C-alpha cells in the first residue's frame, strides 16, 4: 500500500509500505475522510520529537473498518467509526493511575505519526479496537466527524484542565482549530466572558461563532495591556495557551488572577525551555497554577464528544475551511498547513 | 413602614414595622421587583422552619440601594443591584472553612425570610453591602435579574455539585424553576444527554428551551424503568434532585452509575428521613456519591451569574409567566405559589 | 483440589474442585497466607450476596504463582506475590470513567468469593496478572502483608473518600480490623483529633496504636452527645463508616459539621434502606456529603500499600490477633470470624 | 517604641517608632517568642520585593495580647496566642473567591514584613483579631508554637498543593526549615518514598526524622540522574521545591512522571524568570502540574496546625537549633539567617 509518510527531518513524500495484519485484538481500518495536524510539521519541519525514518504521517481520520482480530468483540468490517488521535495500551500502570495519553511513557498514548504509522495510507492499525474505536452515528457529517478526533478532544481538555468556574472570565490565547475548540470548551463549562486573541478574519469570525465576546489584535498594543484594560487592572480567572510561541506563558501568568489557572494545550515545537516571570508569578508564591496536557484518546472520549455533536452542543464544521477530494490530495492538504494561507483553518480530504 | 410577612404559621398579612437601619458596613435597599419562592410557601404553612412572628417574607430581589453606612466603599444611594437570597457574615469559621452558606450555623448564610426580615418590604436590610450585593447592568430587564438571587443560583449549584463530565448524560428530576436552571447549569457544564423528568406542559416547553433534550413523565410507568430503556439499561452519569418527594432521591440511586454522582437542591421540608436503596448503593460500596446544597449567595456569585445572563449564556427571562405590578400584588404573586396554576412557572412583581 | 467452600446459604465446608488453568493474560497462585472477611460471613449466613454453589471462599491471600498463561510478562513461577482482593477486568468502560472497582457492572471489579472461587484453595486463579498481581518485597512478614488485600486498601480508601484536611477532626465509627485501618489511614492524611468508636478492648487498645486521640463507648451515652460534648457542641469534620449497623449513617449526619463529608466502607449486609435525617441534613441543604466505596484492587494499589509497609509508614501487623497454620485452621479461621470472640481482630492462616 | 527594621534594602538596625494602636476589631500583641525568616533576607538584601524605609522585619511570633478593640469578641489582654505570619483582611473578593493568601492583592494576605511593621518591635498590630488569632494552650511549648506561624503552615501547603496519593513517592528540593515541614507535611499526606535533597548534617538528620527514607547530595552527581538510578529510571510521583535556586524547577519537571505534579514553596528572591525544561515537560503536554502558593494564614490554619502539635501528629521542636533569650539578641538571630552557619535550621528569641 502506498502513504504519505515523514522520510527524515525536512522531508516528506509518498512510500510503499506492506498493508498491515491485525493481531486478536486489533482493527485494521480504512480512511474515508482525514486532515493534517499542526503538530506533523512540527515533527516534520522542527524535528520536534526526534527523527524519524518512513513514517506515515496523520492522525485524525474517520474510517471504515476492514478487519477484526479474533477477540475483537464491538467492531466488524464495514462499521463506520471515529478514530481518536490518542490509541492507548490499556493495560499499563499509567493507565491505572489514570493518564492513558502516557501510556507506556510520555506522550505515548498518542501512537499515529509519532512512534507508530499514521492515518494517511491506504489502510492503517488500530490497536485494541473494543477500547480504541468508536460508532459514527450516520447523522453526524465525514468533515465534522473529523474534527473529533483531535481538535475536539484537545481544546475541550484545554477547558478542563482550566477548572473554569460558572461565570468567571477566560482569556484563550490562539484561534486556530484548538483554540477555537477551546473558546467553544470554556463556553461549554460555562465561562461568562471569554477573550479570544488572533486576528486571522476568519478565526475571528469563527472565534466569535463558538462564544468569544471579546478579540483582542496583537497591534492595539500588548495583549497583557489590553486584557488589564478590559478588566480594569483585575485580570482573568483563567487563561488556555492554544497557540503562539512560548512567550505567551508569561503572558498568560501576567494576564491571570492570583489563584487562577493556566492551561496549555499548545504544542511548542523548538526553544530550550518555557519561561516563568518570577514577579509575576508572586516569586513562585501567586498560586497561578500551570497545566499542559496532550488530549485524551481511547473510546470513551469520542463516544463523550460524539455525543456532544449529535445533541448540537457544539458544530465543528465551521473548522473546516478548505474541503478537497482524492486520496492524492492529502498531500496537498498537508503542504496547506505548512505555508498557513491567511483563510485556513482547517482541511479535510474526502477519500470517498 | 410596611412589609408582607407571616404572623405566624399558617398566617400571612401586611403588618406595620419600623424601617430598617443600617451598622457600619451595612445598606438599606429598596426593592424594584421581587418573586415568591416555594420555600416560604414551606415555612409559611408547613412549619417548615419552626415558628415565626411578624417576619417580612420573600428573599429574591432586585433593589436600589437607599443607604449605606460609614463604612460602605463600593455601594451608594441610587445603585441599581442584585441581591442573592443567601447574604452571609463573612467574617465566621465556616467562611474560613470554605462554606459562607453555613455562616454562623447551618443554613445560617440564609437570613432573608429565615432569620431576618425578607424583601417583601418598602425597605430591607442588607448586612455588609460591599460583600453581598452587586451592581445590576442595565442591560439587563427586571424580570430576567430577580431570577438570578435564587432561581439562577440554585439550579446551577445543582449542576456545580453535580461534577459533570463533558458529554456525559444527565437526568434532572423536577422541572420547576430551580430544576429548569439546573438543565441550563448542566448544558452550561457540557453535558450530552440531559433529561428532565416533569409533566406540566409549560414546565416541559421551557425544559426543551434550557437544553433537554427528553423530557420524562411519571405514568409512562416508573422513572427508573423509563430512564434504563432510554440508556439501554446503562443508566446515567448524573442526578440531579430538584424537585418531588424523598422517595426522589431512591430512584436517583436506582437510576445513576456506579462512580456517578447524586446532586440534591431540592428542599425536602417533610418525613424524618430521607432513604438510599441498600441494595442499589452497592450496600454502601458503589461510589454513588449523594450531595445536597444550599445555593451559594455574596458579591462574587451575583456577579458571576449577572456575566452568564450579560452575554448570554442564559436566558432566565423564560422562568417567569406571570408579572404583576405595585407593591399591593406581592400578596397575590405570593398565594399564586400556594395553589399553583397550571400556566405558573414563577411570579415576578414590578414596583418601579 | 480440595477448597473450603460455601456450599450454599448457611452452609460450608470442604470441597473438591479441578485446579484452574490460565488463560493467556493469567496466573494460578497457591496460597501461602490468607485471613478471613466479615463480608464472607454476611454472604454465608446472611445471603447477602444471593445465594451460591460450591463457591471456595476468601478474597484475602499472599501467594505464590506457579503458572502463567504465554502473554504474562512481569510474573513468573516461584514469584512471592500479594494479591488484591479486587481484581477486576481492565478492558472496560468502567475503567476509562476512572471506577475499576466496578468493571463491568455494579462492584463487578470484586470476583474472589463474589463471583469467582476464592482464595481458600490449593490453587486459585487470578485474572490479568501483569495488572492484578504485586511482588511482595521479602522484608514483609506474611501476616502484615496479607492485611494489605483487604483491610488497608478498604480503611484507606475510607480515609481518600473522606478527603480529609490536615488538622482536621475525624470520627471513625467501628473498630474493627477496617475501622482500626480508617484510623490509620485517617491519620497519614494528616488527621489532628481522630475520635474511634468501639468497646472491645483489644480494638481499643489497637485504636490507640494506629492514632486515635479519643475512644468512645457507647455504653457512656449516645455517640452523636459524646462528640458534642468532646467538640463543644461543634462536631466534626469528616466521619468515616467502618462498622455498626445503618443507623451509624445517622449518627454520621448528626455529628458531622454542615460541609463535611462521610465516608461510608462499611458492606451494609442488611435492610431495605440506609436513612438520612431530614433535618440534621439541612433537609438536603447542609452540604453533608455521603461517598460510599468498595476498595481499589489491581497491581497499582497493591504497590502503594507495600511502599507504605516497607517505608514503615503503618504497622498492620497489629490487626493480627491470632496466627495458624494449615489449611485445615482456614475452616477454624472462618468460624473464628462468624461467632467473634472477644480476643479476636483478624486470624491469619500460614501455608508455607 | 524599640523595632529591628529595614531601613533600606540592605540595611538593618534598631530604630524608634509610635507604638500603634487597634482599630475596633484589632489587637495590639507584645511577642514572647520570635524567630527569623530566610524570607527578609531576600527582602533586605536581594530587594526581593523592592525598596522599603524603616520597616521592622520578622512574621513569626508567640505573643500576649495587651489590648482589644471595642469589637473584638474572642480575645482579651492576657490572652497567649500564636500569630499567624499572614494576616488577611478577610472581607474581599480574593477571600469569596478561595485565597485569603491574595486578599487586596498578590501576597498581600501576607503583611507583616511585607506591607506592614512586622513582629520584631516591643509590641505590634494584628488587624482581625477574632478571625487571625488563635489561642495558645499551655501544653505547647513556645520554642515549638512559634514554627507554626510560617515555618509548618508553608511546608505543610506545599505537600497539600501537591495532592500527594497514598503511598506515591515524593522528592523534596531542599531540606531547610521549610523543606523539613515539607518531608513531614508529606508523610502525613501519606507519602511511601520520601527523597530528601540537602548536605548540612544537621538538616540530613532531621529530615530522617520526619520521614525521609533516602537523602541525595549534590556532589555525588547530578540529582536527576540520582533519583533516575533510586527509581530505576521510573521518576517520582511529586517534587516539592523548599529551596535551592530557579534551576530547581527544570530538575523537578525532569524528575516528575508525567501525570505527575510540582508544587513550589520556595520564596525566589531574584532573578528575571523561571525555566521549564520543553523536551521534559512534554512540549507543553506531559500533564506536569506546577503550583506555587504564599502559606495559608488566618485563624482556622493556626488552629488546624496546633491540633496537629497538641496530638503529635508533628513535633517541630526539632527545627529550633539555637534558642537565645532577649530582646536584643533578635538582631543575633536575624543575622544568623544571614550567615547561614553549617548546625543551623531555626533560631528563636525568648521574650519571657
Ligand atoms: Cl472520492
Ligand atoms: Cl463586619
Ligand atoms: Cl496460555
Ligand atoms: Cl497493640
Ligand atoms: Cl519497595
Ligand atoms: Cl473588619
Ligand atoms: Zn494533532
Ligand atoms: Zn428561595
Ligand atoms: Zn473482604
Ligand atoms: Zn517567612
Amino acid at each position: 500500500m502506498k502513504g504519505f509518510a515523514m522520510l527524515s527531518i525536512g522531508k516528506v513524500g509518498w512510500i510503499e509500505k506492506e498493508k498491515p495484519a491485525p493481531g486478536p485484538f486489533d482493527a485494521i481500518v480504512r480512511p474515508l475522510a482525514v486532515a493534517p495536524c499542526t503538530s506533523d510539521i512540527h515533527t516534520v519541519f522542527e524535528g520536534a520529537i526526534g527523527e524519524r525514518h518512513n513514517m506515515i504521517l496523520g492522525h485524525e481520520a474517520v474510517g471504515e473498518v476492514v478487519e477484526v482480530g479474533s477477540e475483537v468483540k464491538d467492531f466488524k468490517p464495514g462499521d463506520r467509526v471515529v478514530v481518536p488521535a490518542i490509541t492507548p495500551d490499556w493495560r499499563t500502570s499509567e493507565v491505572q493511575r489514570g493518564y492513558h495519553q502516557h501510556s507506556g511513557g510520555m506522550l505515548a498514548g498518542w501512537k499515529f505519526s509519532n512512534v507508530k504509522d499514521g492515518v494517511f495510507g491506504e489502510f492503517f492499525h488500530v490497536n485494541d479496537a473494543d477500547m480504541n474505536l468508536a460508532h459514527l452515528p450516520k447523522e453526524i457529517p465525514l468533515e465534522a466527524a473529523v474534527m473529533i478526533p483531535d481538535m475536539m478532544t484537545t481544546g475541550f481538555h484545554g477547558a478542563e484542565l482550566a477548572d473554569i468556574e460558572m461565570g468567571s472570565s477566560v482569556v484563550v490565547i490562539g484561534i486556530g482549530a484548538v483554540g477555537l475548540m477551546g473558546i467553544a470548551g470554556a463556553k461549554l463549562r460555562g465561562a461568562g466572558r471569554i477573550i479570544g486573541v488572533g486576528s486571522r478574519p476568519i478565526c475571528v469570525e469563527a472565534a466569535k461563532f463558538y462564544g468569544a465576546t471579546d478579540i483582542l489584535n496583537y497591534k492595539n498594543g500588548h495583549i497583557v495591556d489590553q486584557v488589564m484594560k478590559l478588566t480594569n487592572g483585575k485580570g482573568v480567572d483563567r487563561v488556555i495557551m492554544a497557540g503562539g510561541g512560548s512567550e505567551t506563558l508569561s503572558q498568560a501568568v501576567k494576564m491571570v488572577k492570583p489563584g487562577g489557572i493556566i492551561s496549555n494545550i499548545n504544542y511548542h515545537g523548538s526553544g530550550d525551555a518555557l519561561l516563568i516571570p518570577r514577579v509575576e508569578w508572586g516569586c513562585g508564591m501567586a498560586h497561578k497554577t500551570i497545566k499542559g496536557g496532550l488530549c485524551p484518546g481511547g473510546r470513551l472520549r469520542m463516544e463523550r464528544l460524539i455525543d456532544l455533536v449529535f445533541y448540537k452542543r457544539v458544530d465543528p464544521s465551521k473548522l473546516v475551511t478548505h474541503v478537497f477530494r482524492g486520496f492524492d490530495n492529502i498531500e496537498k492538504a498537508f503542504m496547506l498547513m505548512k505555508d498557513k494561507p491567511k483563510d485556513l483553518i482547517k482541511p479535510v480530504v474526502i477519500l470517498a
